[PDB]
């Protein structure tokens, strides 16, 4: 099947890793949620078929994952493009004010501001 893509230079692997690492640790200083865990895995077209109706372009922190590591992304901007559009599903399949829905604002903030932080140490 598939043609293997040529890797990223390993620094940029490394930093989005380590980016959506901090993002999928993160944790409501209140509660102590963990307000990735409901987006690591999205559930199955079989169990949540309606979702996979509205949504066209699914994505998980799995997913996001697995393109890390399969070097689909080639900036961090791709990355980035990703983390947005799991949390813009989250805002279009979840009613406002729902926990999902603003949990998924938090986390926007929190890849950004990880990002940041990330790229501003080399």
């Amino acid at each position: 099947m598939a043609e293997k893509l040529s890797p990223n230079p390993p620094n940029l692997t490394k930093k989005m890793k380590k980016i959506v690492d901090a993002v999928i640790k993160y944790k409501d200083s209140s509660s102590g949620r963990q307000l990735s865990e409901v987006f690591i895995q999205l559930p199955s077209r079989k169990e949540l078929p309606e979702y996979y109706e509205l949504i066209r372009k699914p994505v998980d922190f799995k997913k996001i994952k697995e393109r890390i590591r399969n070097h689909k992304y080639r900036s961090l901007n791709d990355l980035e493009k990703d983390v947005m559009l799991l949390c813009q599903n989250a805002q279009t399949f979840n009613l406002e004010g729902s926990l999902i829905y603003e949990d998924s604002i938090v986390l926007q903030s929190v890849f950004t501001s990880v990002r940041q932080k990330i790229e501003k140490e080399d």
